[PDB]
């Protein structure tokens, strides 16, 4: 039992640990297009002493921040320990080796998808965005007289197949991702997967359909087994008129019963309706969990809330250093010092409340957060708000 | 086809009304117990075509909103129409001969629970707190290193008969209502009929059984027909140590596999685990709607966030007047004004920004919420911010 | 093993064979007020092995036929027999002793609902009536533009307690029972039991609540479970405008999803909505089933349809006698013949065609009525056909 | 938005439309055959913007109605507006140019199948046949000593591959088409399809399977998740001795639980069995609706009744004419007066009554047809009545 990075014939018995690891592996030509994104020295795997008993690897991706700040991120993806193999410390050596890795490479922050919620918080990955399913009995749904898109002339959204208005889709999504917190840079070979996973599969999933605006696209199909049930796989609209319009061809779906979509909690869709009750939250959970590997360059690199007023205070992170913290006209400086801590935190803490989705006052609470000091609390509370709302680009 | 004052002959009928209408209905005998909350002249009728086939009435409340600040509140209740009068507009002129008599008694504000999210927008009401069910498997519940009340030494918290312990929860119930939007008053007829609701029913509800801490207590029960489900019927602690503590004998109830409860999104319950998915939201739906009667009244008895610098603004409410609104130092004054609006919206909008429970931004983005200035969303968005998060406090 | 009218002392024995037979058996106080339709020498018991192992008996009952006319019917009921002595020819010999005693008290027919569908035939019952259940959707529910009773003014339908208005509602049943073939006397003592069944029971069913038109009522109560349910018991209409009136009130709950009754299969309610498909049978069961004791007696006693044009023939009933029909303005003459027999049927066919719920067409296609004139059987078709609909009055 | 017949370069856009609006959409080769039943200009477009907005279409049908009668038909299909395009009155302008063209081709009726039943009665479409399926628990089935076939020597039912006696299937259909109202023409191009449909699909449906007697025919296949259920997709018997053989063959599938059939309502199988009950009728609904062109060549070109005698009266059809409808041995004539209407009914109202389907009675009840004489409603209901039970062909 030793940890290496993979040669080219350890990926065979890597794909192998993969298929009987996760049900939504697809196999070895489409894991071709995603290995695109894992950096030389981006994998260690575990040999028993031979075959693969444990991987990891991370992702060259580009996460969007609160101030449109684009970070280089470290994507940990493919994680698996064989069966044969649990209990022998086999995950903390490998999360071990890549954080190493990443931290030496200069990335700022990590990120990851959580198979389970019990796994990551104590290798310093925090809950960062909130996945939220809507439900929407479609049959009662009535658009507000407030609506935008509601009058005489033509409609500015077209039924189209996916295939055909690749490049339209691509420019919307590059739109969408630079100005929403958890947006994420789509390289050429995820459109190329993304756009095969919506022609029909025998004995798998309906053929996809696009609803295309200028400012907007919705892709759905209608479920494997409930027929009157469309599933909207991915929504991204750059204006609050290219959202509503798309709604309004969705809600237009007048064969189906229900439209579900995984959104977020800011999600504006139930405003839009006479009844708000009729868009139901049917499923919520974590989304993207961070770790923040570089804590001062983090906290430096994102914009924060113009409306507090400048304010100091002094940052411990649960071995990851003290920091004196300044915050004023939206920008923090984030020195070293020695100076009594005013506020204490895990890293994982700091990694839920960096993208805006969680109230350091919800933290303090539950006591993940110390402070003695309430205004303290107000202040980074409405100073780490996000003015726009954090959403989640796609699963890795 | 009049409407009418109702005399004490016209109650028998309108409890006839009652019964056929609310499932939930008990009966005359707790009826009376809540007819002492409706002031004199607070109940319409409508007779034909001569029987009752429209009924609405108020009931005094006393309803806390941000900055710990009590106000008088018309709580519209027994709201219905015979089903043999449908659609002759008998709700339409009962809300608006309530509405009249609640203005010019001197109420800053009228508040409900739908029945139906469909029906209260067009009476100017908007919902202003959210209801969310939390579903522990308590199976895998571990509570995270940093919860309080994980150590040596005794338990704080007694399990006790909820009748024996009246005058501590009343307490206990008293200082949670005065500190937290959404809170109000529970006057002791309420009391007499929540503790009446905890005894078994032949046929009914099983036992109800009381958590006691000295800042603390929840009610549960086992359900009905899930006899491995515990459903906390009521759960108000007045610090994170009584909370925590609460929830510590909860995932002690051995013998279920789940625990459920009716909180609010800021529930820091899924943060004491080590596992915050353990904690699944499985319903979530509006609360309380509130109706402002009087816009500069309400507007400027309520606290606003002190982070937010003072801004001025001209807010519109259609068909609600138009008011000079100047923020700063936590306070608000709203004076008349012919000025250009800045910002326009329908008065069950105002309701929903009211207690803090939806941001400005979200209502702009659907277009409920119009201005042309995006810097005075931000500010509108932070003032109208809840430092303490809104909760709901109980069905009327 | 003897078979003898049981005296008052063999009583409570029934009783126990009762309870242990019926699981909708009320108890022996419910059992005294059925035990007065009960007349002398109409019960039989088999003693062992000495204790009641098995009992019938009938009741005396008055069964409209179509043209109005009304027949005296032994209601066959109360029949077991122990789980201890099946398959002992206990009801064979039970029946046989009945339909004796029946036929010699000069019943022309005998009537019973049967709890399974493959015990009577043998016995000479035939299925007479259709039971069909409609569960109406009442959210998407719009009245046509056809519908009576929608236009301006009053409700002629009001919302009423059951027991305050028992002779209204038997004063409408009583014309109802009259002019519908199926329709039976309701006597004094089976409204004291149903109104009685219209109060709650702690654990148990709902209130029942009237909806009562001059010319028609409903009696309605929400399930035990399914809180959006109303399930209609009963509804007797003697005009169309009742039927349609009754029918807007129930659709005007609006508190329900869903509105289910047990009608017949010409219920015109699918027609009085925009949307016929609203209206869903969801369950289908044969009703009253029909023994012909005399065959003369009882097709001399009803009304043949005016349309088809007179005409003879020899119909044969199996071990049930030989007869020269003749069938003109209306009325039928039955006298014995040895001629050549044209028509062959066992008696329960007979039973099953004589309300008009089954064609002789679709039973001569089944073989179940055998003859070698088509003519013949279009002919049998239209005069059995009855003009007002065949329903089903109470189960016995 | 303007509205033209299809050009080739359409079709594209027509399928596209196609498989985003039925879910049962094939695929383009499938639909070449479908399209082969198009005469020229039997089809229109919607452009905007330029794509397929809206789409409708007619085939050129020929429909049974009584009387053994084959009246050419305009089987509309093909219907769908794109969810873009919702509430532009874009189906209301593509019936009013199909009906338009329809009625100058000569077409005396045109006919549908809906997927909704609120949508075509404004249009002037009636349902005219019921779809009844039939669930046999043929585990309990035993057939009465009455139904033929029941005796020694060798069976005259075959288990067949479908593909291999096509021949023998066409023939039997043939037959079936021309003796029974609802009976449609089936062409090759649908013969190709059907046998196509009869074969295992990959993750799709299981293979199906014949039972072929010289007077009928069953395809009947396992359901694809209950594999204890076996769903018959058709079954065609021209004579009572192919029917019950064929269900005697279909009881004999010992290894099922359930055999279900979308039948007729006056299917004879129940009274094939000693419990009429184990024929449960699990689903109703409408199934073939009819539009009536032209009220007198519709009315003169079916037989009626020999049953009721000669009658004269004046039919108004709401914007549809007023005739003198003369009845008298089984044929009428419809000639056109400006005589006093004794009958009022909508165009929809005289499509449901058309195929013996719905009687006038029930319709009256619904106040959908309204006479001042209860005499002439006898004599409508017995005239329009259909002596061979009213069947379903195909969906189109
Ligand atoms: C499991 N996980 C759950 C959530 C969804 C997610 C989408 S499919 C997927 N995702 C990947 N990250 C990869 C990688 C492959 S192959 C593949 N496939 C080889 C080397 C690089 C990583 C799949
Ligand atoms: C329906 N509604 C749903 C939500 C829960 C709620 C609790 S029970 C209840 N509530 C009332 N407001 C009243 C009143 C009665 S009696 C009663 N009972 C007579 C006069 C005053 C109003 C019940
Ligand atoms: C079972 N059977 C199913 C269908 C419904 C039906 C209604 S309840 C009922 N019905 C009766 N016929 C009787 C009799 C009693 S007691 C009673 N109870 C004693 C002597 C006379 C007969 C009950
Ligand atoms: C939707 N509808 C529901 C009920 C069943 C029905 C059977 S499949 C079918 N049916 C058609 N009428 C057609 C047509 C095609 S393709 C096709 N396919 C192109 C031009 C002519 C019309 C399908
Ligand atoms: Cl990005
Ligand atoms: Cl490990
Ligand atoms: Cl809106
Ligand atoms: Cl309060
Ligand atoms: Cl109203
Ligand atoms: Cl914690
Ligand atoms: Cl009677
Ligand atoms: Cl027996
Ligand atoms: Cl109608
Ligand atoms: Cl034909
Ligand atoms: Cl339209
Ligand atoms: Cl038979
Ligand atoms: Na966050
Ligand atoms: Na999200
Ligand atoms: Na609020
Ligand atoms: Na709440
Ligand atoms: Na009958
Ligand atoms: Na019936
Ligand atoms: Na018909
Ligand atoms: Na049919």
């Amino acid at each position: 039992v030793t940890l290496c990075s993979p040669t080219e014939d350890d990926w065979p018995g890597m794909f192998l640990l993969a298929a009987a690891s996760f049900t939504d592996f697809i196999g070895p030509e489409s894991a071709t297009a995603w290995r695109t994104l894992v950096p030389t020295d981006g994998a260690v795997v575990v040999r028993d002493g031979s075959e693969v008993v444990g991987m990891a690897l991370y992702m060259d991706l580009r996460l969007t921040v609160p101030g449109e700040v684009v970070l280089p991120t470290a994507g940990l993806s493919f994680v698996a320990v064989a069966p044969t193999h649990r209990r022998r410390g086999l995950l903390r050596a490998m999360c071990a080796e890549l954080h190493r890795r990443i931290a030496d490479s200069g990335y700022p922050v990590a990120a990851l998808h959580a198979s389970e919620g019990g796994i990551y918080g104590r290798f310093g990955y925090g809950p960062a965005t909130t996945l939220h399913e809507l439900t929407v009995d479609r049959r009662f749904a009535r658009f507000h007289a407030d609506a935008p898109g509601g009058g005489l002339g033509g409609s500015s959204v077209r039924l189209v197949r996916p295939t055909e208005h690749r490049g339209e889709f691509e420019a919307i999504y590059e739109r969408w991702r630079q100005q929403v917190p958890g947006g994420l840079l789509r390289p050429q070979v995820l459109w190329d997967e993304l756009l095969a996973e919506a022609k029909a599969a025998p004995g798998g999933d309906r053929e996809s359909f696009a609803l295309l605006h200028p400012d907007g696209y919705a892709l759905y199909r209608v479920d494997r087994t409930d027929l009157k049930l469309a599933r909207v796989s991915e929504l991204r609209a750059v204006t609050a008129d290219a959202h509503c319009a798309l709604w309004r061809a969705l809600i237009g779906l007048d064969s189906m019963e229900r439209i579900s979509i995984i959104t977020h909690p800011q999600d504006p869709l139930p405003h839009l309706l006479t009844d708000t009750r009729l868009a139901r939250t049917t499923w919520r959970q974590d989304g993207l969990w961070l770790r923040i590997m570089n804590v001062p360059a983090a906290l430096e690199a994102r914009g924060y809330a113009h409306e507090v007023g400048e304010f100091s205070t002094v940052l411990e992170v649960s071995d990851g250093g003290r920091f004196a913290l300044k915050i004023g006209d939206g920008r923090a400086r984030c020195t070293p010092t020695d100076a009594a801590a005013e506020i204490e935190m895990d890293r994982d803490v700091l990694g839920s409340l960096y993208l805006g989705a969680h109230r350091a006052s919800t933290l303090a609470a539950a006591n993940r957060l110390r402070t003695k000091d309430s205004q303290l609390l107000r202040r980074l509370d409405a100073a780490f708000a996000s003015d726009v709302p954090v959403q989640t680009a796609f699963e890795f």
